[PDB]
């Protein structure tokens, strides 16, 4: 049950731009690479809706991602409902700390898609 992340975990540094402050902020998150997009998560929604990296790029799209040791230039918006029902369940396949196939349905879960 070690889905699709054999021996190492993979995880993105997203950082984004202070939507008060206009500085740096990097925010561990799980992924998925499609092509030339990097589409970011979070697990829990409810309680932990909004979190400040979600904010701040809701404000400026404008973020790098680093994996591993490569630094990406990215824009980021919100994945559109198809797209959220399309990558869940890659990410709940990928990460075995993903086990719920519906929590796409919750808008409180952000699912960010990062594109050159």
């Amino acid at each position: 049950g070690l889905g699709g992340t054999f021996q190492k975990i993979p995880v993105a540094l997203l950082t984004t731009t202070g939507r008060k402050t206009g500085q740096p902020r990097v925010n561990p998150l799980y992924f998925l690479r499609d092509g030339g997009r990097v589409i970011v998560a979070a697990s829990k929604g409810g309680a932990e809706k909004n979190p400040m990296w979600y904010l701040n790029l809701k404000a400026n799209p404008k973020v790098q991602v680093q994996i591993k040791k490569e630094v990406l230039d990215l824009t980021a918006r919100d994945a559109t409902d198809e797209e959220r029902a399309e990558y869940w369940p890659q990410l709940v396949t990928m990460y075995p700390s993903y086990q719920d196939y519906q929590s796409w349905t919750d808008r409180t879960i952000p699912i960010v898609v990062c594109e050159p």
